[PDB]
């Protein structure tokens, strides 16, 4: 019954064949076109060459479609080709954009990896896909995701496994893994992903690209496919992914227009504040080296310290700052928010389906009765506190206890804001989980989402920018990596981040709610100082 | 134990005595001041006379404090009494503002009517009180609320009963009743209320004043006292109340500033779009005469039709429009959203306290076990569907079922929006519940919230503007008033809205989320054409 994942596979195979035929019918027509020079152009220079008319939309489309087919052979990131494909005045006139599979597209599946969603095409484009087209953009591919989107790896029994473009044995991150892999190899100049616990930021950091997770309701979620609906405690956000920060900013400016506010009027009509983004006044930057929960890799720690020091040398003031009660925010707020019903609604999608090994024991753990969930919890507590706390907050609750939780989240949000205001911060610098874990390990290193999921729970703009790569000295010091807890998550993380020389390491930039243009201004500073030659 | 509501009453009495002493010490100092001419000034002319310096902030403060004490004697709306630093550059430089009790104020109680909150003063001002002060405003009084704020009447065992400034036997509306009563008699030029199911709109309509319920998160809720926290399905909103629409607009402009967005950055930094509010282009106005749930009073029906006709004569295009599945939105979405836990958290506030008669049987009904709630429900179903549906939706749920409900609310919101867009509307004209029910009746006419609670559930900006007054022709036709259901709610509403000649009747104006300046532009049109 779920064995008919072959139906999805032959569909994926047909998409790839259509791509290959289209690119080669174009390659024969334009033998004098310079592909190498075209692909290595930054999106800013690309769009103004489209807007002037120095490049045709056809040229840039099939050249990128060409690379996409080529990079897919080594990464397996493209699930289907959006076959049915522009307003001249648009800010993204000729730009091909890749989409995470959960972004619904007319006549195409959003099979989150589940057999349950297989023969179910979308009747309509989702709001963001509509505004992309209205702004000139050409959405061309659906990119791969882990089986339920609840994994920072990228594998499912339908379309298979996505691999990191830098190292085959490594994960591309998740859940926007296909996106990270494709943009990371230069197969796409821009892409859209979603993030409920780091799903834009993991793939960005692991594949060495830029990503932004805006405030939850800055962009429209109208028409996004998910496994569970109506969970509003931990905020889901969608945002851009690109090779540099200027591309993220241009994408946001394009999305934040009259078209987006007219379609789906539940989005606050906040235009892209150009004067904030283009600002160059010195910033008060809060920073932390470790969240005292997941121990940073020597690669992470070096990346964070060096970016801090360059910011100081630039003239910014750097202030030690750490959000209060992080263990609380993850173990009870975030874990309990995402699994208030004990995962009963989540488990509905898996009925009669295969469970991809990249999910670990999540499905097995969630299927346990509440009393057994509790019994194991206080049994593990003395030796393994983290495991016990997570087990306990993944139990079913009454609506009364959901209200208590939702109130606790808004209280925590205000307490961190009060903390932020007292220290008088503009932005916040955070370590980002990296280099990138081994192919099937993220599913058993859940604690590692600590650096990211915090700001979904807080609902703050959070962005990621690659600043350095793992040196052989960094990888050697992974041998003396001991966790804070020494539990199974620390053990697996130790062996998963090893054998990782040359892989990109990123840093995380945070701002207050609704301040994404300030967040981008800060991400631009980090990019400018750490990769001083990128344009 | 709850008997020490005398403690609250002697505190209220001391506040009143402090006011009286302050007013009289000022009146002796300024015997040549014209109080009558000062009080009858609209807020716009009042503020620009402050801003120029033709009036001192002292003059306008104690003149309004004076009226407040006077109108309180007949209305019982002031629960406690709250210049030398008032910032000159502020848009509300000298303006006295009245506050609903739930707005926390340093060193003062927010006893929502409950004994449980008696000896518990606030350690801090709430965000909106801070921004009012920073804008120059002077919050001067806390105004009365019904016992749990879950009533569109206005009575509690601590501070007593608030009465309508137009007719003593009538309710001022709720839960911002004290507010409505005070502004309705000219005791305050501006006030702040909250609205989770019509609690800005009821008191505004009942007392003949303007009110606006913005989109839930347009303003800050940071520091508001409530009975239940963390309920996010049906949206709570705070907004201004005033004698005209221009005062509402001026208040919003003042609140929507850098101070509000710096304190509580969870509020989207949307400044007051002046070009939308000051616009005078013709509007596509959707309208309905009845929600097919609560039958309009002849006074309501006449008010709606007349406003419709004047808008047409003005040059606006008027389109029949009614949100789909209203019975569903109230009985299952709104009722279930407010009572997902069966009212267990709500009932916590009442432990060992008196239950004010204005609450009706709410407390008794919510205290019943879930199985009995169910048993009564399908037993009532054949004869009284409304009562059955409400009873059933006020039962405890799992978190799983709350997720299903919250998903259904966002689905419904999108389906009404789709309805709105297809018809290509700018704004929506709706009947507003009125003239104003008898003193202890709102608590047993729950279905009457249908016209308001819908837009809390939808989370749309919704405003109220008085357009007419009940004629004796209208009051006579209440004898031929038969409901849609004929149940206890229709019976009580029939008797409750009668004997009501001369009372103000309002109309309701709605716009899409985040469009409160368009909503106010529409409210200004109705006010301009009807008054
Ligand atoms: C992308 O948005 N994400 C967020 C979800 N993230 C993961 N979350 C978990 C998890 C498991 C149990 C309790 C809380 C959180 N595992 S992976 C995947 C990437
Ligand atoms: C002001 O916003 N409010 C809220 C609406 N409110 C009332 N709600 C009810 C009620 C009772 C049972 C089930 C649903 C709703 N009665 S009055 C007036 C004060």
């Amino acid at each position: 019954a779920r064995g008919a994942a072959t139906r999805a596979r032959q569909k994926q195979r047909a998409s790839l064949e259509t791509m290959d035929k289209a690119v080669q019918r174009f390659r024969l027509q334009n033998p004098d076109l310079d592909s190498e020079a075209l692909l290595t152009l930054p999106l800013l220079q690309l769009v103004q060459k489209l807007q002037s008319g120095e490049l045709s939309p056809e040229a840039v489309f099939f050249t990128y479609l060409g690379k996409a087919w080529e990079v897919n052979k080594g990464t397996n990131c493209v699930t289907s080709y959006l076959t049915d494909c522009a307003p001249r005045q648009g800010l993204l006139y000729g730009v091909p954009v890749s989409l995470k599979e959960c972004f619904s597209y007319k006549g195409h599946d959003s099979t989150l990896g589940l057999s349950l969603n297989e023969g179910m095409p979308s009747e309509s484009d989702c709001v963001v896909v509509q505004v992309l087209k209205l702004q000139g953009a050409v959405p061309f591919v659906h990119t791969n995701v882990p089986q339920s989107m609840l994994s920072f790896d990228c594998s499912n029994p339908l379309f298979g496994q996505t691999m990191n473009p830098w190292k085959s044995s490594k994960s591309p991150g998740g859940s926007s893994g296909g996106e990270g892999a494709l943009i990371g190899s230069g197969g796409s100049p821009l892409g859209l992903g979603t993030d409920i616990g780091g799903s834009i930021r993991f793939p960005s950091a692991f594949c060495g690209i830029c990503g932004l997770k805006p405030t939850g309701n800055r962009l429209s979620k109208s028409g996004l496919k998910g496994c569970v609906y109506g969970q509003t405690a931990v905020q889901l956000s969608l945002g851009p992914m690109a090779r540099d920060v200027e591309s993220l900013a241009l994408c946001l400016k394009a999305l934040l227009c009259e078209h987006l506010f007219t379609l789906d009027p539940t989005v606050p009509p906040l235009p892209f504040r150009e004067e904030v983004y283009r600002s160059s006044r010195p910033l008060r930057v809060g920073y932390y080296e470790t969240d005292n929960y997941t121990m940073p890799s020597p690669a992470m720690r070096r990346a964070l310290i060096e970016t801090k020091q360059r910011l100081e040398a630039a003239g910014h003031t750097l202030i030690p700052f750490l959000p209060n009660n992080i263990p609380y925010a993850l173990e009870v707020l975030s874990a309990g928010g995402l699994f208030s019903d004990g995962g009963r609604s989540f488990l509905q999608n898996f009925k009669g389906d295969f469970v991809d090994p990249c999910l670990g024991d999540l499905i097995l753990i969630l299927r346990l009765p509440s009393w057994f969930k509790r019994l194991l919890s206080l049994l593990l507590k003395p030796l393994f506190p983290r495991l016990a706390a997570f087990l306990n907050s993944m139990r079913p609750r009454s609506a009364e206890k959901l209200w208590k939780l939702q109130h606790e989240i808004e209280m925590y949000r205000q307490s961190v804001i009060a903390q932020w205001k007292a220290m008088n911060l503009d932005v916040l610098l955070t370590p980002m989980l990296g280099p990138a874990l081994d192919l099937n390990t993220p599913g058993r290193a859940t604690g590692a989402i600590s650096y990211t999921v915090l700001y979904n729970c807080l609902d703050f703009p959070a962005g990621v920018v690659p600043v350095t790569t793992v040196t052989a000295e960094d990888d050697a010091q992974m041998e003396l990596y001991k966790g804070y807890f020494g539990d199974i998550w620390d053990i697996i993380l130790k062996k998963a981040m090893k054998n990782s020389v040359g892989l990109p390491v990123a840093v995380q930039c945070v701002a207050l709610p609704w301040q994404e243009e300030l967040c981008l201004r800060f991400m631009r500073e980090v990019e400018q100082l750490m990769t001083p030659q990128k344009q």
